[PDB]
Formats: C-alpha cells, sequence, structure tokens
C-alpha cells in the first residue's frame, strides 16, 4: 500500500484505488497502472523534474529502504499477475531488488523529490511507475 500527496492530488496504483478514488477521479491510465484522485486537504510531497537513474525505494515486506540504480521510463513486457493479464506496461522503470505484491505503493525518490511508485516485481527485479512526466501534478 502507498500513495503520493501533491497539492490537491492523490496518486495511487490503479489496481489499489478505492471506491472513493473512483468517485473523485481526475485521470487514469491502465497501461501505466496509475490513478490520480482529488483531495480536500493540501499535500506536502514534491515531484522530481529530472532524468535521474539513481535513488532509494521503500520495501514494506522487509521494513527497509534500499538504494538502487534504475533504467529510464520505457515500454516493457510484464507477465500476468492477480490484477492484469500479460501485456506491455508503459512508462516503467526497472531495478535489481526484493519485492512482493503488497509492496506496491512504496515510493522511489531521488535528490529532486518523488520519482515514482512500486508497481511490478519478480525474478529479483522491482518495477516502478514513473510520475516525472506528469507536469500538471504541480500546476493550476
Ligand atoms: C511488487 N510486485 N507487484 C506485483 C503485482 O502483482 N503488481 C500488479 C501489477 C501491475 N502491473 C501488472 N501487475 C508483484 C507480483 C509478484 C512479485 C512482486 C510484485
Ligand atoms: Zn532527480
Amino acid at each position: 500500500s502507498g500513495a503520493i500527496y501533491v497539492g490537491n492530488y492523490r496518486v495511487v496504483n490503479r489496481h489499489l484505488a478505492t471506491h472513493n478514488d473512483w468517485a473523485n477521479l481526475v485521470w487514469e491510465d491502465s497501461s501505466r497502472d496509475l490513478l490520480v484522485s482529488s483531495t480536500t486537504a493540501q499535500g506536502c510531497d514534491t515531484i522530481a523534474r529530472c532524468d535521474c537513474q539513481t535513488g532509494v525505494y521503500y520495501c514494506s515486506s522487509r521494513r527497509k529502504h534500499y538504494p538502487v540504480s534504475f533504467s529510464k521510463p520505457s515500454l516493457i513486457f510484464v507477465e500476468a499477475s492477480e490484477y492484469y493479464p500479460a501485456r506491455y506496461q508503459s512508462h516503467l522503470m526497472l531495478a535489481v531488488g526484493h519485492s512482493e505484491p503488497g509492496d506496491c505503493g512504496g515510493i522511489l525518490r531521488c535528490q529532486h523529490g518523488v520519482v515514482g511508485i512500486v508497481s511490478t516485481g519478480g525474478n529479483g527485479l522491482v518495477g516502478f511507475a514513473d510520475v516525472r512526466d506528469l507536469l500538471w501534478l504541480d500546476e493550476e
């Protein structure tokens, strides 16, 4: 579980979005596993606006924060899961590290701020959904 709170926006994995998130939908993309809903209260996270490939992510199945190197956002084939069939996932970055299904929502961050959230995993790799291209997240 896990979310990003920026301005009047809440960023979650689309597969973990609640009834409330759907009733207050701003934007969603199934191919990216991302959903953004509106909030009453203002959030304090800052989104990074950079091309960084080094950072740290949170892993709840180990209660630990891990430093990792990751690939740039890309269109990647992903095996079937409990939430999606086997398909190409877009705007996805990969790193070598531990992850389990319940780790989804854990934040990946760099020196500039939030880079993205845990979305895929398996065979000793962890996949993160990028949010650095969504410029509108800190606008309006
Ligand atoms: C971190 N992690 N997440 C999942 C998962 O089920 N994500 C849902 C999802 C998103 N896109 C396609 N399927 C997983 C499974 C096995 C091991 C690690 C894992
Ligand atoms: Zn950065």
